[PDB]
């Protein structure tokens, strides 16, 4: 009914990590460590690295599913607005009604999950190229946080989960996401309310 948040690195050592790339106003994609959260503009690349301290097995993968963050609204479905649902920017694979997706990774495959109705995307988790001590996933946003009808202000979590090639349970990190016009500003401002 509701997918677990619970931070988890399991037996590999499984977790996030984020670039540093500031809060100046033409910032595209920003994270705060303090909050906990992502800030991004809408459809930009949204970089996340994954960190892991030994190597997990062949077919291990790699998913992807937002939640809502509040207790009120965890058992509602995040999709995509009525606009955005309809807009006509498919990428070819991503299904139109899905808020995350990885961009350049033909392997990406896109789960509406039969029973709980969630949508998810999940690629093979991959060795770092030869000289990267990571690996980084590109994500994209595709409805901002206050489009009404679909989030309507209402924040969000993306639940990262490290699976075997059954979809077992290997390793969960996760992050808020704030989808907005300015990320650099609103990254200020919650940082400073919170820091009050
Ligand atoms: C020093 N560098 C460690 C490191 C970090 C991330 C790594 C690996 C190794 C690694 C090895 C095999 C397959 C996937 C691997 N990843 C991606 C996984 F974190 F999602
Ligand atoms: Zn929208």
């Amino acid at each position: 009914s509701v997918p677990s948040q619970k931070t988890y690195q399991g037996s590999y050592g499984f977790r996030l990590g984020f670039l540093h790339s500031g809060t100046a106003k033409s910032v595209t994609c920003t994270y705060s460590p303090a909050l906990n959260k992502l800030f991004c503009q809408l459809a930009k690349t949204c970089p996340v690295q994954l960190w892991v301290d030994s190597t997990p097995p062949p077919g291990t993968r790699v998913r992807a599913m937002a939640i809502y963050k509040q207790s009120q609204h965890m058992t509602e479905v995040v999709r995509r607005c009525p606009h955005h649902e309809r807009c006509s920017d498919s990428d070819g694979l991503a299904p139109p009604q899905h808020l995350i997706r990885v961009e350049g990774n033909l392997r990406a495959e896109y789960l509406d999950d039969r029973n709980t109705f969630r949508h998810s995307v999940v690629v093979p988790c991959e060795p770092p190229e030869v000289g990267s001590d990571c690996t980084t996933i590109h994500y994209n946003y595709m409805c901002y946080s206050s489009c009404m009808g679909g989030m309507n202000r209402r924040p969000i979590l993306t639940i990262i989960t490290l699976e075997d090639s059954s979809g077992n349970l290997l390793g969960r990190d996760s992050f808020e996401v704030r989808v907005c016009a300015c990320p650099g500003r609103d990254r200020r401002t919650e940082e400073e309310n919170l820091r009050k």
